[PDB]
């Protein structure tokens, strides 16, 4: 690899110089002859790291941590190295200190190349839930997380971290992909009620005993697995689920569509890797960018898919695509979503503000850290791409650790007791 | 190994085998992806014959005569020619096959469903800038066709020693001038200020308006470039108006009908065609999103949103997004009303998905650059947004080359 790589912004002419890529640790999926940059998941859950694999991964993280606190090579550094090395020898694993857990979680977010919101990465509240033993305890921790992060609409980013993987047969998992999502119900006639993306998970919940109200916006129950046991269902207390009815500043009829959305985006299916340790249950939450709701959730064809109905109430020419009736309604839907969150004082960021902040963050990271891995395909918003600054920004993508990773869906790997 | 690409809206999976045939690099490694970099960083006899043989082989494979007497004889003919001249000349049929396949292989082009319908004009007998001018005028007239646009390419002599290059100095055959103003601002197209200044330096008398068609600056056989005015009756233009906003016409906006790239290099079988202007028809967003609304181009969003009386005090009103959609409605409406070929990004991306299905079936894959294929507005309501794509480099191909004013030794 070359020692310096340059990225250019084609709107501003600013050129940045990347040296951080030299620390990349895992594969991207690309090769010298093919680029897999638009593949969503480019390449068993119970083959766990051996002692020999774990030693160097732990040292690399411990070294990175002591370098970050300006104590590299110190007595405390060498003693921590020695202590970790003994633990891996006698127990095949080790335990992070609280300071290291917090450092690791913040840097997994800092390293998340697909996240446009990383200007906030150092302001993450970390809840240590490694003492948890049961699904009931996981439920308690998650409710506390939801309440803290929601903060009556003044949302605060947060992560709750459950015990790390041991042999792979005692994993903690949140089976929900997000803490708060709406059910989807397949009808005998082939139509779908609610959110079609959640039809499979809704069916699992019903089979586990959930009684479905069968409405358009039913919050799904939590399905929580502690210590590899069978998962257990819990209803989130509805007062903890902040929701926003969607209305439009100009169209009085928009409220008559009956749309609403929840305030808290909380991803619960990712795996947190710190120092070769694997935290398979690590729900984290921020605040929404408006397009995640307005463009994807509402206007994806396989989601709520409301463009047609809004276009009809806007009385648009829907016969030919070149009228841009879809584009026109899409803007109005996203105007309504931003207006509704701001009116109810629920934190939200529009795609112009978020991408402008990301460019400033990226520039600061290039100066102070030597780079900032970024996935252009994910960072550019799903509407109005070129009128945001990130469209014109060349980006380098590479995988640093600590990191968030995908993992298999737990219903596909779980051994039912 | 076979690679799978999935559409996450339709769940269709396609299996790519065609990437196995590529040998040129992408810029990525196993550790760093460079998929959003715009440009990731003369041939001898020794390099030339394997490249020629590879191209002759795929040509005769394409016409189902691989290993034939014709194939074997062509290989021998090419081998002798590289020996005695350090180069070789393509047959007419090879030139046409190579230009069409350079288009077919252009991973950044959403228009490739049309690839085999390309009119190829052989200009390899040209020797002077006056001849280049003639050939380019014939191309423009043919491609424009009174608004019923036809895809075409004109191919000038190949590179020899690098000292006698043919070059069109214009980046596109038809473009508008840009002028740096005393008070600092820019009149016309800001993207062309430098090229405009070179034409002025070479004697072009600028009208100093907002939509002045630039002259052609033509370099033949490595000589100094010469200026030519494209005859105005050949330059088809569209005044932009809006189907509902009657004030839109008062903005005084226009564009030209013919998108004609003239600064790329065409590589076929090891040969380099440094002058190869090619042209198609516009996708609406090329004009309405990039040319008009890029902050570094005509940059008209503020003006339009003003006439729409939008609240511009805060980004979250999405006033930019509202004005952008109206501008792109106007462009499509205007070309359609004047019966000038244009495609909207919904129709174009749908066609590209169908093209991909075609290529995976008959060819085993289709190289495609998601970063460029997804339109600059309304991305996820077009089907390509949800389509995984593999990007890899096949030859024949179009390549970028340095601007001639950074290389030319002026005589
Ligand atoms: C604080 C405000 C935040 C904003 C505005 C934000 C914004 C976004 C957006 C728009 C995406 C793309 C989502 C999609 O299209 O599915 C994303 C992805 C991501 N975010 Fe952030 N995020 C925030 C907080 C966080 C936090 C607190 C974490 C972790 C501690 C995080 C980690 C990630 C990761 C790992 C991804 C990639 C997800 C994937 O590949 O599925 N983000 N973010
Ligand atoms: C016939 C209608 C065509 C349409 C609608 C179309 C559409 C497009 C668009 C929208 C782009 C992106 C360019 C940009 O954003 O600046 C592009 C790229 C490209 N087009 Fe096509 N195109 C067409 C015909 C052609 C033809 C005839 C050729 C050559 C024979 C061609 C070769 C290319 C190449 C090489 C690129 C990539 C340029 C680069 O790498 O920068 N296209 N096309
Ligand atoms: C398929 N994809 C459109 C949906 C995936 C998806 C569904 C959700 F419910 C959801 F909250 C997130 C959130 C991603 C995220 C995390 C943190 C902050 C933020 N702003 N965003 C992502
Ligand atoms: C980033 N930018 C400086 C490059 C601009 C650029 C460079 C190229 F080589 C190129 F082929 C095209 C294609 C534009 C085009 C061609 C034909 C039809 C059409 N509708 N459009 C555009
Ligand atoms: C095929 C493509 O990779 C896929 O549709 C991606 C594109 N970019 C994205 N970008 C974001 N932020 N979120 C997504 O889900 C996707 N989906
Ligand atoms: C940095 C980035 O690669 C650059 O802005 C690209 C993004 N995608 C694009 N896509 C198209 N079709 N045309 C472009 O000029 C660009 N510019
Ligand atoms: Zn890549």
């Amino acid at each position: 690899c070359p020692r310096f790589l340059k990225v250019k912004n084609w709107e501003t002419e600013v050129v940045l110089t990347d040296t951080l890529h030299l620390k990349s640790t895992l594969e991207t999926g690309c090769t010298e002859y093919i680029c897999m940059g638009s593949i969503m998941h480019p390449s068993r859950p119970e083959d766990v790291a051996t002692k020999d694999q774990l030693f160097p991964l732990a040292k690399e993280f411990i070294d990175q941590y002591y370098s970050s606190i300006k104590r590299f090579g110190s007595k405390a550094h060498m003693e921590r190295l020695e202590e970790v090395n003994k633990e891996i020898d006698t127990t095949s694993t080790y335990q992070l200190k609280d300071t290291e857990l917090i450092y690791g979680a913040k840097h997994a977010w800092r390293n998340a190349s697909r996240c446009v919101g990383r200007i906030q990465w150092s302001k993450l509240q970390v809840f240590d839930a490694r003492d948890c033993t049961t699904a009931h305890g996981m439920f308690n921790y998650i409710c506390n997380h939801v309440k803290y992060a929601t903060n009556k609409g003044n949302l605060r980013s947060a992560i709750t971290i459950f015990p790390q993987r041991t042999d792979g047969k005692h994993d903690f998992r949140v089976w929900n992909s997000q803490l708060i999502r709406y059910a989807g119900y397949k009808q005998p006639d082939g139509s779908t009620l609610g959110d079609p993306a959640n039809v499979q998970f809704t069916e699992i919940c019903i089979q586990q005993g959930w009684k479905p109200p069968r409405g358009r916006f039913d919050v799904l129950p939590l399905l929580l697995q502690a210590n590899g046991n069978d998962p257990e269902l819990f209803q989130i207390p509805p007062e903890l689920v902040l929701e926003v009815p969607i209305r439009h500043p100009k169209f009085e009829w928009f409220k008559d569509l009956g749309l609403k959305w929840y305030g808290l985006p909380a991803v619960s299916n990712m795996l947190l890797e710190i120092g070769g340790l694997e935290f398979s249950a690590c729900p984290f939450s921020g605040w929404y960018m408006g397009t995640e709701i307005g463009v994807r959730d509402y206007c994806d064809n396989s989601r709520y898919n409301i463009l047609e109905e809004v276009a009809k109430k806007m009385n648009l020419d829907m016969r030919k695509t070149s009228s841009l009736w879809k584009d026109q309604a899409l803007v109005e839907i996203n105007i309504a979503v931003l207006y509704s969150f701001q009116s109810d004082k629920v934190t939200i960021v529009d795609h112009h503000s978020a991408t402008e902040s990301f460019i400033k963050h990226m520039e600061n990271e290039y100066r102070c850290r030597g780079g900032c891995p970024a996935d252009w395909v994910w960072i550019v918003p799903p509407m109005s791409g070129s009128i945001t600054p990130v469209f014109h920004q060349e980006m380098l993508n590479y995988r640093l650790t600590p990191s968030f990773e995908y993992q298999p869906d737990p219903w596909n790997t779980h051994v039912w007791k």
